[PDB]
This record gives structure tokens, sequence and C-alpha cells, in this order.
């Protein structure tokens, strides 16, 4: 069902490597719909190469775009597990101290805070 059921540890880090030789420019994001979430859609794909230079700020409303969202609805974004202290951090620092050990950064949302 996840990402990380769906491909072995071997996978993941290997397909990190792959990104980083033929998009060195890119951080490597896998986005999840929390699996008890009602209101907001699934997305189209789980894996994306995201600008290094984009703030957290600008990544909630790429995502928010993706999922054709209404201005009304609420959305929030867990990263490696938990709240985001701030959305100004550019998401090259962010992955720095959030990666996962297979070298992906890992996203999670939902329309409750209380996930
Ligand atoms: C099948 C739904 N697709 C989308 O909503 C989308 C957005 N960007 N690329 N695809
Ligand atoms: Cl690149």
């Amino acid at each position: 069902k996840t990402f990380k059921q769906r491909r072995t540890f071997e996978q993941r880090v290997e397909d990190v490597r792959l990104i980083r030789e033929q998009h060195p420019t890119k951080i490597p994001v896998i986005i999840e719909r929390y699996k008890g979430e009602k209101q907001l859609p699934v997305l189209d794909k789980t894996k994306f190469l995201v600008p290094d230079h984009v703030n957290m700020s600008e990544l909630i409303k790429i995502i928010r775009r993706r999922l054709q969202l209404n201005a009304n609805q609420a959305f929030f974004l867990l990263v490696n597990g938990h709240s985001m202290v701030s959305v100004s951090t550019p998401i090259s620092e962010v992955y720095e101290s959030e990666k996962d050990e297979d070298g992906f950064l890992y996203m999670v949302y939902a329309s409750q805070e209380t996930f």
C-alpha cells in the first residue's frame, strides 16, 4: 500500500542515487495522503522532484494546486512524521535535517491537524 511497503530499502536507496545523477538540483519527495483522511483526494503520483530553492510555504501552494483545492479547504503537511516548525525554510535545508536513511524526504497531508 505505502511507498515504503511497495519498494525495498535497497530499491529506494538506488532510486535516490539515480535522481542525484540525472536531476542533481532536485529534492526527491514522497507525498502520501494520511491513511485516516476522508475529505481531501489522493494525488495522481507519489514521487516528486522539487527544485531545491523553493521553501515549504511554496511546496504547500504547489500541492494545494495539484489537488485542485479551493480557498477554504484545510490542508496540513507533516514532514518526517511531524509538524514543520517553519514554512519559510528552503527545501534544501529541510532535506538535510529531515531526510530518511533511504535518502527520500517523506511527507503526509490531511484536513485535520490531529492526524
Ligand atoms: C488524474 C488527476 N491528475 C491531476 O490532478 C494532476 C495534476 N497535475 N498532474 N496531474
Ligand atoms: Cl537537475
